[PDB]
């Protein structure tokens, strides 16, 4: 019933697409495909602000109304392809993440900020 | 009381920053600074989708629940610096433009640049 997207870019080689989907006030399906990563674990987080004026730094802190989405795993080719299901990522209501940022880190679970993107509406 | 931002980029040299500000359900102050424009008039619009996966084209059509914000004027240096006040740009409600796109055009009234409308601190 509701879809969002985030195009990930940053001060590095790391780039990707994340799609989020949600039926009503239910759980949220997150499709992560991110390339150019150092093989291994990487912190994947929801930051508070869709602000990209000072790179990934203007996105602020973790979105806690936490916004830690876990680690994602980059294979030997530096590709992290995974599907998450989280319950704390509303696309609706007071706590909508629409208009905030997704950030991928250099380290696991925080690390430097390789790439981010604003969470924008995509068609259903 | 509420602030948003859009960083504009695209398949060209055109880039910029737009900040929007709103008190309650009032009128919305839009600060446009965009560089690298062809001197003259340029269409400045609100598109439906914060989707940048296919450059500015995935942002879709005008945001009509129109989303025409007018023309902006680029000087001899290709800089369009202006402050608009529009009433049809809510940062709140069913019609929030938070998560959509701002798009600047090659003509007045192609897509030179765009940016998703994200939350900035107040
Ligand atoms: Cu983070
Ligand atoms: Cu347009």
């Amino acid at each position: 019933t509701k879809k969002a997207v985030a195009v990930l870019k940053g001060n590095s080689n790391v780039e990707g697409v994340v799609t989020l989907s949600q039926d009503d006030d239910g759980p949220t399906t997150v499709n992560v495909r991110i390339t150019g990563l150092a093989p291994g674990l990487h912190g994947f987080h929801l930051h508070e602000y869709g602000d990209t004026t000072n790179g990934c730094m203007s996105t602020g802190a973790h979105f806690n109304p936490a916004g830690d989405l876990g680690n994602i795993v980059a294979n030997a080719d530096g590709v992290a392809e995974v599907t998450l299901v989280d319950n704390q990522i509303p696309l609706t209501g007071p706590n909508s993440v629409v208009g905030r940022a997704l950030v991928v880190h250099e380290l696991e679970d925080a690390g430097g900020r390789l790439a981010c993107g604003v969470v924008g509406l995509t068609p259903i």
